[PDB]
């Protein structure tokens, strides 16, 4: 099988932007999109298997999402509202994705919004300046209101009267407004003394259980409960400090408290904050004086979040299950049983591109992803009773991870390169920092690769096989990864003197090595592709095909039915037409001066822009990926140049593909969209990419 999504990281400091329905479904913005996750059993998993699926993304908003809020009427669960930095507010229908209409009144960046709990078309937004629209979508009506000249932070429409409206603002103002009275000011709650983050009111009116009682969380670590008739405290809740657990995180990382909060249904005379750290606290609002809490998963180590939590959804299942969802500021999102406080479920996300995917061919199954966010992920894959296993390594990264690659034998050996040219090696079996190599490229690291070491490294007094880096400076460096701290070879000394080269050498974009480590091939800036023997780099072939900056290199398995399969190579560059070279003939002949090859063994022709990975699928002789900025992966019969499917589920540019080690049909695909996408060959009905 089934496909997953890794989505983008839900938005940060939006004191409402994420939402859910009973049955149900979670939504949450996530850079410029909503995605939604169906939790319960209309997800469809195997007992056991957490009961969630990523089903679906609210498209059209051009910039972040602000805001998100579901209509919980009955029979109108499917609507829903965003806000954006684009200006507008958004009425979406879920069933069909689509937006069913929509307004640009805000004239200042919006701040939040929400949907009333009491009208069924009302939705009621805020902005930084201080305005406040009521939007009745239904009937195409609107007002403005405008209280006070600050920047407001949050809202939320009363649960049991339709007029009323709390509003927080940044500096610490709560007041209680009439809608129907041109936004007068009923009540003043005065006595926070910083960011207002979330107002909950109690979810029974009266004041006798524990007018109506409303909770406020602020930047200033206090939850205060108000009497809704008499506008004032009744009471204060201050968070407490709480000693870290979990895994140590980036010290570096700079974080402020977020205190948000749900009041729930089921349980009236208790509240649910965030605190320090990303922990939940359930507060006993009968003891409250005495300032009873409970910590979420206070038995069980290694499941509470680990920075600041933003939002939390309550959500009942169809098979009544009490959930509450939670987003973080650590990038995963929990699922939590309130009636237990355990945590059910986590579903890690992205923060940054997708731009490098590597499988391990030691511990089958396990995917390292290199991301703009500046952690390494590492997905158990094939992990049972988890279809998100994914483990974050920070440490040493600190950048954009432009580049991995798993070592061919030594398990949890994984090297990594960033967009600032640094070289590391991971031991993702331990809990230490990996190694630096001492020797940065000027530019990105593009690509790194492990093969045998060559002069002078293989000449001391080593290891096995050499690290070798390729930086967007055109230098293809080889390290000794039992020396990281030492010397690099730049191998373009080694060229020139086996080749007896005189003039400049060019600039190296792509290194592949054939998987029988005696040959390797590098790509360059010019579109050449050259062929270079052991031991030491002799040049045996040009290949005169593309004519822009070559990006990919792949060499065919050896596990296919015929042996010579091994000897095709697939490339890509900045145009879009994919080759195939068969290099059986010059390399078995060994030649003593260099052959030039012109004409391409297969042309694979279809995509519209620049192509920035190529695989072939270990499962088959000759089945090929390519991910283009076109923003498609196609897969390709390439013995008989056919087209097969085309995958389209990306909205960005597909910077990074790899088959999956153990289904044919499945397949892998990174993008700057922020999503690594498992998908089906088999469930793609597009043969070719659009034209
Ligand atoms: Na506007
Ligand atoms: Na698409």
């Amino acid at each position: 099988q089934e496909p997953r999504t890794l989505p983008p990281s839900p938005n940060w400091y939006c004191a409402r932007c994420s939402d859910a329905v009973p049955g149900g479904l979670f939504g949450f913005a996530a850079r410029t999109s909503v995605f939604l996750v169906r939790v319960g059993p209309g997800a469809g998993e195997s007992p056991g298997t957490p009961p969630f699926r990523v089903i679906g993304e609210l498209v059209g908003h051009t910039e972040r999402v602000s805001g998100f809020t579901f209509s919980h009427h009955p029979g109108q669960y499917n609507l829903c509202a965003t806000s954006s930095d684009d200006g507008t507010v958004k009425i979406w229908d879920v069933e069909t994705k689509t937006v069913v209409t929509e307004h640009a009144l805000h004239q200042h960046t919006i701040s939040t919004l929400h949907w009333s709990p009491r009208v069924k078309d009302l939705i009621v937004s805020g902005d930084e300046k201080g305005v406040v629209f009521c939007y009745w979508f239904n009937r195409n009506d609107s007002q403005h209101l405008f209280i006070e000249p600050r920047t407001i932070f949050c809202l939320t429409c009363s649960p049991h009267h339709e007029d009323l409206v709390a509003i927080g603002y940044k500096d610490g103002i709560v007041v209680i407004i009439d809608i129907s009275k041109k936004g007068e000011v009923i009540h003043r709650l005065r006595g926070h003394d910083d960011e207002i983050h979330s107002i909950a009111w109690c979810p029974l009116p009266g004041e006798d259980c524990l007018g109506c009682y409303l909770a406020t969380g602020s930047k200033d670590q206090t939850i205060r409960i108000w009497s809704c008739s008499r506008g004032r405290g009744v009471m204060i809740l201050k968070l407490p400090f709480l000693k870290r657990r979990g895994g140590g995180i980036d010290p570096t990382v700079k974080e402020r408290l977020w205190l948000t909060l749900h009041w729930p249904s089921n349980q009236p005379t208790q509240l649910v904050s965030s605190c320090f750290g990303g922990e939940l606290l359930q507060w006993d609002l009968t003891q409250s004086w005495r300032r009873k809490y409970t910590l979420f998963s206070a038995s069980s180590e290694g499941q509470n979040h680990s920075r600041i939590v933003f939002n939390l959804c309550p959500l009942q299942t169809e098979d009544d299950k009490q959930l509450l969802l939670s987003t973080s500021m650590d990038r995963d999102v929990k699922c939590w049983d309130i009636a237990t406080l355990e945590c059910s479920w986590t579903l890690p996300s992205l923060g940054g591109f997708a731009y490098s995917l590597a499988f391990s061919s030691v511990d089958i199954g396990s995917l390292a992803i290199g991301v703009g966010d500046g952690m390494i992920r590492v997905w158990n894959t094939l992990s049972i009773k988890n279809n998100y296993d994914v483990k974050n390594f920070w440490q040493g990264v600190k950048s954009k991870v432009t580049a991995l690659c798993w070592h061919p034998t030594k398990e949890g050996c994984l090297a990594f390169g960033t967009d600032d040219g640094k070289v590391g090696l991971y031991d993702t079996y331990s809990n230490k920092p990996p190694q630096i190599s001492s020797t940065y490229h000027k530019k990105t690291v593009y690509t790194l690769a492990w093969g045998p070491p060559v002069p002078p490294m293989s000449l001391g007094g080593r290891p096995s096989l050499a690290l070798y880096s390729c930086g967007g400076e055109g230098i293809v460096l080889q390290h000794n990864p039992w020396k990281l701290s030492g010397e690099a070879f730049d191998i373009n000394k080694l060229i020139r003197d086996t080749n007896s080269i005189k003039y400049k050498l060019p600039v190296h974009t792509e290194i592949s090595w054939k998987a029988d480590g005696k040959i390797m091939a590098l790509g360059n800036e010019d579109g050449s592709i050259e062929i270079f023997q052991i031991p030491n780099l002799k040049l045996i072939c040009t290949i005169q095909q593309h004519h822009k900056l070559v990006n990919t290199i792949s060499w065919h398995h050896e596990h296919g039915s015929q042996p010579e399969l091994s000897y095709l190579m697939a490339s890509g560059s900045n145009n879009a037409v994919i080759y195939v070279h068969n290099l059986k003939t010059v390399i078995e002949s060994s030649p003593e001066s260099p052959v030039t090859i012109t004409e391409p063994y297969r042309t694979l022709s279809g995509h519209t822009a620049k192509i920035t990975s190529v695989a072939w699928s270990p499962h088959h002789d000759g089945r090929l990926v390519s991910a283009s900025y076109d923003g498609t992966a196609q897969v390709w019969d390439a013995l008989r140049e056919e087209p097969l499917c085309n995958f389209r589920g990306h909205q960005g540019r597909l910077l990074c593909v790899a088959w999956s080690p153990l289904d044919p049909d499945c397949i892998y695909s990174g993008a700057d969209d922020f999503c690594v996408h498992k998908w089906l060959t088999s469930m793609q009905d597009h043969s070719r990419p659009p034209q």
